[PDB]
């Protein structure tokens, strides 16, 4: 039950107990569900929780758009129109954008970046760009990903602030696209459903530097998955990271949603526990003041604790 | 003799002659000058270029003080007083000291925070606190640092930013001593001397957790060795640190007089060379608009790509 392929298991099991009920602490902005799987490049697999249930990616999906958008494009186009830099404040702040002439975005990982990514996809339109990144979404999952409709309409009407950072964009020319179809790309994305096994593949994958392990086919460059491993280590837990890099030590990506994709490099995981590295797949509906799943991330820092899963 | 005991020489020499003239892109405020010195677990060392110039270590010296600070007093205590997340903002600046209440200092790697790990330290005067920082200086390198007091007279006459800094810190209440004592000590420290040879050293120590490679003991905690790497990852190259984490990948720490300390954990090496991990320690006085030594950091990255360090 706890593991199949695609001390551990038990311990995941009483850390998800123990931690579930800390969600009180939180937000959603079901609250107390939590549920974790890990993959190793063998294909074992093992979960606890809430693992199987259904989440829409958010900014998860941020790793993937950068991603794309870095394959189809090449990183030094990527570069002209984002930076890789920490920004010390918050995933949906603007603050930057005029302050910071001429206005480049600091980072991809912080909402104004992953919609000047969504404006660079490859494609005509909304449509075009998202069956791009959709095509990239398969070959890492297996599958075209499913959008949450719900979801998405209930983003598209209420996304003010994204739109904010979408026109300023568009003032400063940091934005390829016209801004509806950036917004449509942008919140489309983060409409993505997925589970904690499919976010655990791809951090595997993120993990073994693009080769998937599973099908044994490197599906994404290697300088783009260690670009990208670098940005969610810096920025992928925006004004936390700082912490998460200190505490935890594990590159580790954030969605409002309560979800979390972490991956740790072979070796770098103590010869005893996934010695040759993982991917990790996190689900905490209960979110801190930075957006971070509150249980999501106590039990990721515990993992990273007892079993010295820190890259440092 | 390019290699000693305390295909990668010769590449080192043929990398310093290559990037030494790129130091016109940059200034200092001899500026030519570039050195790198790598030390490995088994003694080995190999270096090239002004290796065995001495240079103020300047803002790297941070690493050591915030080491000191939490050994002395633990890292809850200073945790307290200082947090660990990257500003987005110059080394020296002073902005969030005021915007973000209380005001507590965003990491010790920026001026503002290192201040208030000066002022931490344990004494009741400039002199016993440095007195401390000499000691925990000893053990690293194996003898007393000597201050270069032509460089201490000069930072303490102009030092006119780092006193705006310490003074705010005082009025927050974010600094456990006077404010010129805390100067002396913060700007003794920075004017404390070392070589490429010193600081690889070091950094050969972090990266093996504080256990001394040649000496056989543990000289640092590990839990401190392990927290000062983080820091040096996502603070050490303040404002260009995701830059660095991005191209570069290894924990680095620089100085406004054109040091740079690097260091690759075991494995995070390749297959080799490094394989058991090493200290790097470089020297280049033309320094870019961040405080970051130019040359050094362009002879930094080329090695990291070159021989795959980074630990991503």
């Amino acid at each position: 039950a706890m593991k199949e392929l695609i001390n551990p298991a038990l311990q995941l099991h009483d850390w998800v107990e123990y931690y579930r009920p800390f969600a009180a602490n939180g937000q959603s902005a079901n609250d107390s569900q939590l549920g974790i799987c890990v993959l190793e490049p063998d294909g074992t697999m093992i979960h606890a929780g809430d693992w199987n249930v259904s989440f829409t990616m958010q900014s998860i999906s941020k790793v993937i758009s950068f991603i794309a958008a870095c394959m189809s494009r090449g990183i030094p186009y990527v570069l002209d129109r984002v930076d890789v830099e920490p920004t010390g404040d918050a995933f949906n702040s603007i603050i930057r954008l005029e302050i910071n002439k001429p206005g480049k975005p600091f980072n991809p990982m912080i909402n104004a970046g992953a919609l000047t990514i969504a404006s660079i996809l490859p494609g005509e339109s909304a449509y075009e760009k998202l069956e791009f990144l959709y095509s990239v979404m398969e070959t890492l999952i297996g599958k075209r990903p499913r959008i949450h409709e719900e979801v998405f309409r209930s983003e598209w009407e209420t996304a003010h602030r994204n739109r904010a950072l979408a026109y300023y964009l568009k003032e400063t020319n940091f934005l390829e696209a016209e801004v509806e179809e950036t917004l449509e790309v942008y919140l489309k994305q983060c409409a993505m459903e997925s589970t904690t096994e499919d976010i655990a593949l791809i951090g595997l994958i993120l993990a073994h530097d693009g080769y998937h392990p599973i099908r044994h086919e490197q599906v994404i460059p290697k300088d783009v998955a260690k670009l990208a491993k670098a940005l969610m280590l810096t920025c992928g837990m925006y004004n936390a990271s700082g912490k998460y890099a200190a505490f935890v030590g594990v590159p580790a990506k954030s969605g409002v949603s309560g979800g979390i994709m972490a991956l740790v490099p072979p070796s770098a995981r103590r010869e005893q526990p996934f010695q040759s590295g993982c991917g990790i797949g996190i689900y905490g509906p209960a979110i801190d003041e930075y957006g971070n799943s509150l249980t999501g991330g106590m039990l990721l820092k515990h993992m990273a604790q007892e079993w010295e899963l820190s890259i440092f």
